[PDB]
């Protein structure tokens, strides 16, 4: 939807240790009630889920997140791994459509 | 001042034959009265001065323009070379505290 959108990252691949800032322009959100997830359908075990390191102070004029990444599940991955990032609003789980991240070994 | 204003950029260096994505979040400002400015005083000699390349589209919600960079004055430099980046209306020609930038050697 437009209530909670990923406009653009300039980022879209990052190393599996995370740790990396990310500049994220979003539609309208509140600085004290977003988070951006990272995540991966672990199909049959569930799924995995980091989110992205950042406080309100980092989120400009409530359009924009600059954020650092969240270290992959699996740190010694041998090829990239493919998730997925949604901003998410705190207080009721609201979701915003994902966007493909991948994760590449370091 | 805060009126025009580069709260913060994601690239602070770039190859020296430009046209590199940049996400530079900003103060308020009006996308089709706005223009990114490098430039460098040449001093005896100037000033060189180059824009950021962006259209009203790339400016997220008057508080951030994705934008790609200038070609530098000499393509062929040897070592990096240090520029400024402002934010400048093009109205009035009002100007942002600037910000500084490098340009690499290809």
């Amino acid at each position: 939807a437009s209530n909670l959108k990923i406009v653009r990252m300039d980022r879209t691949a990052g190393c599996v240790t995370g740790g990396e800032e990310i500049y994220l322009l979003c539609d309208k959100v509140q600085k004290d009630d977003i988070q951006i997830r990272f995540y991966e359908e672990e199909e049959n075990g569930g799924v995995w889920e980091g989110f992205g390191d950042f406080s309100p102070t980092d989120v400009h004029r409530q359009f924009a997140i600059v954020f650092k990444t969240p270290k992959y599940k699996d740190v010694n991955i041998t090829k990239p791994a493919s998730v997925f990032v949604q901003l998410r609003r705190k207080s009721d789980l609201e979701t915003s459509e994902p966007k493909p991240f991948l994760y590449y070994p370091e």
